[PDB]
């Protein structure tokens, strides 16, 4: 499989997924997020088929590693191949959202990191950031491009963000372990699957 | 072929020397580089003879990645083989500059990179900027050192520069897209050839 | 052979010993560092240990990178895997200080790099820092943590030091050499072997 643009799949106004977050080939928790489409109907299909890891060149995020890591702010991940892609042959997805914004300052949101091209036109991608703690005077979440668009939020396990947060605290000369991405997938949504 | 460094070869007043621009395997461009022989010979002799790539060990910037680039300000290459050479049997290039200085203010100046050795003496190498922008207050060309020496300027594919400068736009947890050299050569110099 | 923390062996009040620097596999000097073992025991024994290199998985110093380093300010290494380790059955060294403390503010001082836990506790391992000066406005080595512990110094090789600085000094597109620990050992303590 791959997907349109043209003719998006539908996951359900509220799709809820998971995935294990792995260090040092141990589960060290599980996240469980709530993705709102009506915010970005193609970026939030795009997040929740890559959960499912059905479609193929297989695109999962399983095994990513988290790229970008920033103590009481931010982890980002999404390099499914190193490098992004989509599930819509792996085309870049347009700023087409949704009717509602949402906003971007709290911890546990779930949100999907800009690209520009060659002609300084925004896209989006795989490449996904999920907050570490709330916008404060302390932390430079405030500094985030209105372009850094929510699309989600964690429902459980914001507990494996602190551990996540605890052991990238910054010291001289320490570098931090490499966290990752283990099973993920979508549950069942219940009104979309229903006959 | 190595060259000496005590016996220079000639490759003309101003040299003039091309180089694709590639990403993804696909050429997104290409710099067309005026040298200027005058401001530093040795540094401007290794720098043609490495984009003619006939010297042996086979020394090319071909297939060189961009390995620091800086949004509105520079891209920098020139790690030949990961490290960088000259076509003095490796021999470091020393920091003897010819009888003229071209100011490092402009989009488009393609300088050499110096580094420090263990006695704290200044040598250069293959290692060459291009600067993305004129100085202006919102970049950080200004502060470049002094023997960041300019040797050359692009009189073509400027727009390349741009290209390649929008999609560097920064973006917490965003990677950089890698660049690299494509085919490259020296145009013919006339004045050098003819008999 | 492995360790216990509960049971460690004794390399002396002071132990000495040795670190030859490698570039470009080439010897460019020889460290000589004094230990401490009254600032830290456990911290003390895991950095002799693994610099006379027999215990086993074989965990040595000797190949490991210097994998930050910051010019007029400090050098950091201790990755024996890439990952850092401990001889106690690679178990996290606990902050179980001795009697004394040593201040961090002059040049070639010898310090063991904290990490984090998930729960937020305060570890050790192999991962260790040598300071290139001693404090000053100019630098950032005031702003070490103070888990940033001391546990020896360099009685020879300062010079040494010297040679790394000067290579390090930071140019806008230069990457910096890669050093490495070559051959390295303790020499005999002779309170500790006469019987
Ligand atoms: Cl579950
Ligand atoms: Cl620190
Ligand atoms: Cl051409
Ligand atoms: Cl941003
Ligand atoms: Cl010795
Ligand atoms: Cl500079």
């Amino acid at each position: 499989m791959n997907y349109s643009l043209e003719d998006l799949p539908n996951s359900g106004k509220n799709p809820r997924v998971y995935m294990d977050i792995v260090l040092n080939n141990e589960i060290i928790g599980r996240l469980q997020i709530k993705l709102f489409r009506d915010a970005f109907p193609a970026g939030v299909e795009n997040f929740v088929q890559l959960t499912n890891g059905k479609t193929y060149r297989n695109r999962t995020y399983e095994g990513c590693k988290f790229h970008n890591v920033l103590h009481n702010n931010y982890i980002v991940s999404g390099d499914i191949y190193s490098s992004a892609g989509t599930v819509y042959c792996d085309e870049p997805i347009p700023p087409v959202f949704g009717d509602y914004f949402y906003p971007h300052e709290s911890k546990g949101l779930l949100s999907l990191v800009p690209y520009t091209d060659e002609s300084g036109n925004r896209y989006y991608d795989s490449t996904f950031m999920i907050t570490l703690d709330d916008i404060r005077p302390s932390n430079v979440l405030d500094e985030l491009d209105r372009d850094q668009v929510v699309i989600g939020q964690v429902y459980g396990g914001l507990d494996v963000l602190d551990k996540i947060n605890s052991m990238i605290k910054p010291y001289a000369g320490r570098k931090y372990p490499t966290f990752s991405i283990g099973k993920c997938g979508a549950y069942l949504d219940s009104s979309q699957a229903q006959r």
